[PDB]
């Protein structure tokens, strides 16, 4: 119960600050692989959580930022680290930091149309292999796909699966 | 026969009020699985009610509302409760409350593009496993898919199906 | 040879007047299942009338109109009656009533985005099982799919089919 | 020399009309037992008419139509009567009735997969012991296998065989 | 070599003039069934004329014009006659009449959204079984699909096909 | 003469309800061992009813339903009971129960491909040693193979055979 | 060396034109009874021409065309005459007629599934006892199986066989 | 290195000038059938030139230009000649003529919506069977598909193919 | 009576975890050698349990997993152990482990088509000589073919056979 | 080590060029009659070369190409000559001619379904009695079955067989 | 951490400067063929780098630039060289050159609609067979697909692949 | 426990690299001749290893690769050597070489349909007489059929057979 939204952002990659060239910043969309499930004895289908969808982050630059141009197509996937920061200010004089540590693959580099008097707008896309979202210094999520972590507030929801499969 | 429409809204999740951060609120669309049916002796197809479609609610926030960010991807589906409220005011000085109790899965979390001076606009989607719509304190609907309830004004339309299938 | 168009409308359901809450009214589209037919000895295909398409009416409300919210998903299909009225006024001071009696299924209920200061705009859709259109008090059409009626000005075009099939 | 095809159908069994539940209707395929015949003095084989193949009709229902469910496996073969009707409409406003009186055995009852929100689609098959096809009220064929009738336009083609065999 | 375009139009159906209610008039699009043909010894494909596409005219009314509402879905296809007229005026004071006699099926009737203070805009579509276009009183085209006519300036281009097929 | 089809289903085994896990339900196909019979003096073969074919039911589950996993390969054949229920709803508000009591052998258990994010889809097959189909509470069939029952509407068609063979 | 293909077709039977109802037309496939022959002193088998295969034409109708429905199963084989015509148009404005006179047996009549709003598609098959193919008014082939004719451009290839066998 | 672009255009067909009615003129798009080719030993796919795509020109008129209305659907494909002219003026006082001789089929005639006070806008499309583009009086291209010409500045790139295939 | 299905899997061989490379996992199909049995005095055949069919498991890898590539074709059959694990999660927050201990022969290794930018998809097949299925830590089955065990819930159904044969 | 593939083709028969009508061209498949051979002292079978399989070429036309329609069923087998040409262009500007001289029997002529607005697609098949494949003007193969030639790069592999058999 | 973007551009082809006619310049998009990979023991899919996607550059001209009009469809693919230059100026007085040497195929030439008083806007597309991007005189990337180079800052990421495949 | 799959491939034959023309590469399938064995005292059959199946490799080219076209049908079987290489890259920056040395017979050469603008796709098949698979430089398998070798990790599983048979 208070107005609040984004006011400013910033991007870190390999400790390098892009405070100055992140026009668009995108936190990877989160979804589950809902399988609409209808069986006998039930009229209306119910969705079932059958795991997460593929994550994909995105962030853009307007200049030839050789840092994060040199992380495309590396053989060492998951070497592309990253931190998405966002400053959420309420109505009142209070600021909520939001942090999304990423680690994965710089999937794509898509230089837009160079129109000779218009912004370059390099679009990137990242295929995420690790996702930790923090709000106000507190863990909200932590995915680790390959290790089987899906944590909510520090509670791994997948502990039962890990027990069933024996890691 | 009176003008009337929405004037203001509010969202409750787990008793927490979001009176202040619900720019877009969406009641789940309702449909039936009409199978266009044409047989011999009839020129034009007739639709047949073969059950309901999948429900999906949606609601959005602009700030890192840790409540309802921490209900994504939980193992305990249907733990995501929810109440969609809407205040319908007529022309004259009268107000009609509309309430849609929900219970299901927080299917999706889709943080929009962070553009550094624009609203964050976190989009969520909910896969609904229970739907009770009330208007002016009176039951309009109640779905319970897994138990086989499709009630209109308190009249379970599926009672014949439940008798035929023996629960 | 006179200008003329719609000026105002109204909706009846179960004798209840919605004179006041029908922003959009839609008469069900009418089509035939034309099968583009080309055979030997003819260069260009000719369409063949192989029956009608599925009908679908639509009408919307902005308030929680409990009448016609309580006709969704009823087991008794074709209990959803309905009358679409439209007042066509010419250039000169004359008014032509257009009436489309409907009877079928309230197929769908789709509450739009509740944006907290914008109209609700409940979208409905109806799967029609009976369609009688009247203009100026005169029968233009009457479909009855299940009985095999497709009348034009009172002339059942399907009488030959009914004779061939023996009802 | 006119476009024409099927527009609508209907099924009668024991005088009961299934005007409403015949999604697929199949007239029994007709063939002769061609024996590809090659002899001395001829390069290319010629087919010889050595009688008809087995007939088999088919028709389907989507509901538990107790009429024609209760004609399976009866001891009294040929008690399963039947009339396949089809309304062939030309391009112009003319309708040609096609009628295939059948009489034989309800050979098979094959309820399809009940998928809980999909049509039932009971498939039947009929082993035919009598076949009279009529077009526009005129006899086209009449088979009577056991009596040795194969009539074309009222002309029993098997009269020579009946004379040779002495009935 | 002179500026020229459409200035005004009119529609006749069954001799009835709609001088007053034809907001949109559409002459049926004409195309050939080009099969992009590439063979050995040729690099680039060449299109081949393999006959015409299906024709479809369209015209709209804003009032309940009972004439041409009563020609939908008639059993007698090709009873829907029609004349599309268009007055092409040059720069100089000269007017070129364009006439497209049509005859076919009123395929479709699609009453637009009745918005209570907006034009009705009944959309129709016609499946054409005969097309004669005239410009300045002179035959430009004449299709007759079922008889195998595709005339240009009175020259049936299909005469060779008619000779080959023997009508 | 009314539209009607399946809307929902359910399965009972040993009184246990699987209202919730029967994606596909299959009633055993019914056929007779038609021997296409051609003799002297008849041109076209006639099928003869020489008894029924082997029955086989099928039903599937997506979870490890230990009930009906523990009925495979039991020494006591015919201990696998079962009830296939199906709710056939007409167009109008009426529901027709269909019941197929089964008793036989759980012939087969075929766990589909486990694809790590897709339904399990355990396929079963049942070899039926008893089949009673009921529609709307009325006996349609009753097979009892080993006792020699083939009843239609309560009329054992095999009574003549039982008399001839002396039980 | 010119593009060319089929553009339109037509069928004659007993002088009756089916210019209007021949969706699919099939000229009988031609083959020889190649016996793959390998002997001593040769590594790879060579095919030997040991006569022709059985011919079979096919053509279909969508309406109850009583002409060519009344030629099935006639005692007088080879009374079913027939002419398959095809208009082959090149790229340039030239048309090549192709004609296949047939004479044989209407082997088969296979009415497809009547689906109540879909084409009937009567499939026929013809067992051919005479085959003359003409292109551009010139004899390409003439088979006469029973008389021992296999002519190419008017040259009976079987004259040596006829001499050897003495007719 | 000089500014330059289109300033004015014109169309010739059969020597007739349409200096006055060519609002939109389109030179046929040119492409090659690139097959994205990836093999062993190479990470990234390389496109391969496997011939040209289908060409299609377009040009429009607003009046009933009987010339080029009378070239649709002619049996003599490639009788539709044509010359697309365009005057490219630089910054300085110099003009570069661009000429695209065409020859092919007037594929399509698509009269737009006649809206009674709006331009007619007849859209045409041409299927091209010959394409010679000239700039400043010099040959840039010449396709001749059927003869196997793809010339650049007078150099047939397909000479090797013609040698390999022996014309 | 609860929704439930597979969400994730894992494979163990010789204690080595393939948590990361099991795209497809297949539990061996289970069947009995039903001999359709018909005798005198019974119309319809009854299936008889005459033992189990051959078992065959399958599992696939996309990388050269030297573990389980080195168990093919070993002289010591039944040295190929194995554990198929599957995590079945219900609707609610509960997880059911399913375990199938296997022991037999790695029958087959079938590397799919290596397409240079597509998954390798090594297909394996296992010929099973021992099968214990467990659900939720409880024995469902245990086959031991060579020792004559077919246990259901710990009850050897073959004890009578072992007594009859004296081990 | 260079990308390369087919770009265009052509067919010669009796010196006549079909540059324009060879949509599909097929070089005859080559195989050996491998007899999977397993003997004592060897675990795994080894294939043995026991001669070639039967060859069969194929090529198709869409028009009534009287040349190569008049070579079917000739008494003089091996009079059907033929040259299959194919232009293989690399990535770089180089073209590799591939030539397969054929000589054998036009085995089969299979006119596809004439669908009245679709390509004719005459399928042929050739039974080959001589096969010389050349690449870039160099002999790759030469079969002569009846003379016992199987040459690779001019080296008759069958010379030992010819010596053993004395021609 | 400094504002920076594109201010001006230029194109070189074959050493010819188009300083004056490059309205739109496009550097080829870079991506990897991510295969979303999910296996056992992991909830969420991880993308895998399986090589690069097809590259495609684009650049446009408004005048008939005979240079780079004469490089379309050349037999010698990779003869189309090219240099994309872009001047990135920061906030402060500093300029960063960006250079993308290209070499491949001028895939496509697409002259836009010539509207008689609007820019011509010739669109080209290039299929790239070599890509070296340089920023500030330093190598950022170098692809060479056919040789297997994917260099980052001079470090060939594909050296392991080249070792594994032996070039 | 790491994601990994194929990324790129290559083929060597006689030391010649086909780095550039191996669209599909197939390692020979490996199986054993399992004889499903059931005896007295055992309910369920057990498979027995009775030796290996026939091996068959496959690899394809799109150009006339005279190397490996000139190894078909050679008298000297097992002169066709070969090395199948595959680069398996994990998630992390590591590459696993897989090598399958082959030696046998080029069994088959099957040039696909040459469609004049589509890849040639020469399919080959190899009958293998020697198979050594290596992963990461380590011997996984070595078959030598004729010498009786079936090695796993350097351990000849057939040593007992060789002792029993005395070589």
């Amino acid at each position: 119960m208070i107005p609040q939204t984004l006011t400013n952002t910033n991007l870190f990659i390999d400790g390098v600050s892009f405070a100055g060239d992140v026009p668009s910043l995108t936190l990877p969309k989160l979804a589950v692989k809902t399988e609409q499930y209808r069986a006998g004895g039930m009229d209306a289908p119910v969705s079932i959580d059958m795991g997460l969808e593929a994550m994909e982050a995105k962030f853009s630059t307007n200049g030839a930022r050789r840092e994060a141009l040199n992380f495309f197509g590396l053989a060492d996937q998951s070497a592309f680290n990253g931190v998405f920061r966002g400053s959420f200010k309420g109505q009142k004089g209070a600021s909520v930091p939001v942090v999304a540590t990423l680690r994965g693959l710089l999937k794509e580099v898509d230089p837009g149309d160079w129109k000779a008097g218009e912004k370059a707008e390099f679009k990137y896309a990242v295929a995420v292999s690790y996702y930790k979202l923090e709000v106000d210094g507190r863990e909200v999520y932590e995915i680790d796909p390959v290790n089987g972590v899906r944590a909510i507030n520090g509670v791994d929801q997948l502990a039962g699966m890990r027990n069933d499969l024996g890691l």
